[PDB]
């Protein structure tokens, strides 16, 4: 029998122009997707090659917008903060009131999700989202997603309009690593591990919509598990976590995030 | 005539075992190095190939341990905080008391330098230090260096015992990018720029002690400027900033860090 872990979420919408102050419906659409993907209830799980059907996991996690604020008072579970800031970066400006964002709620009790319009990496690349892995400071714990990649209605835009950026970043929040192993430019692309046996060793990230099989690192004939949420493919293409990943998630819930357990 | 910008520094020593509570002498040795490297007074500047002699810059910045704390009271400019934490990461745990580190002093008035024993990247690689570029939140502004790579005496160890890790990270703090451009694994290694014309286009980081010339990206015959502080070579090998880098630094001081100006 699975113990379903129910995670309270607070969504911090940080907006400059009115259009970025995204609707309640758009936010709720994201929660709905999380409750499918983390329970193996997404219909598109049918896309997984049958050779790997046996490895598809139900992570046994569900999410809901918080009903009580950190001090025990009724809340919608959504904060909305106007800002004059035109873009945020991975340096966490969105996570502090002082830098034109919104302060985190207590990370031992809530999953903080910030949503903003523009997000850049430290070297100016536009990105869709970023996570903090377990064990970092509470002040910046959580995930950040751009509004055009959040939810399945409103400002969400293809190919990132199926809510999978949040599924991917929350995977990091639960201690999952990129399936290809995150090699640096000069390292052998077959050399690093995501620390999960049942995800095939893989060269580089996959983007777009690859055709099965996509072989790398001598992993034929089945190839890369590019339909795993921890690859970089388009939303419609990523549809599963593995049981080996569930093991890591379980270790995260039993350890550093055990405060979320009943 | 150069206007010398004088930057007050606070060093936050965060220590678990006694040996990590580094000496006043070791800390002062680091300040002494910064005051040579940022003024072109380091004797090893003679190591620069003569073809590039004309490009070597005096940044006109000097550093001193703060004499007044954030509320105007006398200070040594050094905080020392015992911790039970055994390693810190790029997630900034060392920058908050809550996560076993030490809170930043106001970033508009001080350069925060944290020193700890062990530092890892997000994927568990041992690293020597890391910076926050300008514009990020004040709470985490500054640089972090491991004690074995800090100063020129005490616990500092070759090949990182000439105080250059701090010179390099403070370069980032002043808006300088890696000279090779930070390509991702799958990108053309000649494709990204550090946004400085007088640093030659360069494939990858250099490590150790390269022999001149080291050509990449068709940048012959002179090759990579691997003796620049913003490469990744050993301390004894990095000895200069360029005038083009000085331009970026000046723009940083005139803009986002203008609060440090007299
Ligand atoms: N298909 C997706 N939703 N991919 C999300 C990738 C997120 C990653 N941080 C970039 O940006
Ligand atoms: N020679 C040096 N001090 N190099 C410093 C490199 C710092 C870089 N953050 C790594 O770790
Ligand atoms: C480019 C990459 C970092 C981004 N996550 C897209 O996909
Ligand atoms: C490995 C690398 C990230 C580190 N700065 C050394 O040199
Ligand atoms: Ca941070
Ligand atoms: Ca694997
Ligand atoms: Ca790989
Ligand atoms: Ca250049
Ligand atoms: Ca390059
Ligand atoms: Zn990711
Ligand atoms: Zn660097």
């Amino acid at each position: 029998r699975m113990e379903i872990v129910k995670i309270p979420v607070v969504v911090h919408v940080v907006w400059n122009e009115e259009e970025e102050n995204i609707s309640d419906a758009q936010i709720q659409s994201q929660i709905d997707i999380l409750n499918k993907d983390f329970r193996k209830l997404n219909s598109d799980v049918s896309q997984v090659p049958s050779v790997w059907s046996n490895l598809i996991a139900d992570l046994g996690i569900e999410f809901f917008l918080a009903t009580k604020d950190p001090n025990g008072n009724q809340t919608t579970g959504i904060t909305r903060t106007q800002t004059s800031v035109t873009f945020f970066t991975t340096s966490d400006e969105v996570k502090f009131a002082s830098s034109g964002g919104e302060d985190a709620w207590p990370a031992d009790r809530y999953l903080n999700i910030w949503v903003c319009h523009v997000l850049k990496s430290e070297i100016g690349q536009d990105i869709l989202g970023y996570a903090q892995f377990p064990g970092g400071p509470a002040e910046t714990d959580g995930v950040v997603i751009v509004d055009a990649a959040f939810g399945t209605t409103g400002t969400a835009l293809p190919p990132f309009d199926k809510g999978r950026t949040a599924t991917h970043e929350i995977g990091h929040w639960l201690n999952l690593y990129h399936i290809w192993g995150d090699e640096l430019r000069f390292e052998d692309p077959c050399s690093r591990s995501d620390e999960v046996d049942d995800t095939p060793n893989q060269a580089d990230p996959n983007f777009g919509a690859p055709s099965y099989p996509h072989v790398s690192c001598s992993n034929g004939p089945n190839g890369d598990m590019f339909m795993n949420y921890m690859d970089y493919v388009d939303d419609k293409c990523m549809v599963m976590f593995t049981q080996g990943q569930a093991t890591r998630v379980n270790a995260c819930l039993d350890g550093p995030r055990s405060s979320f357990l009943a």
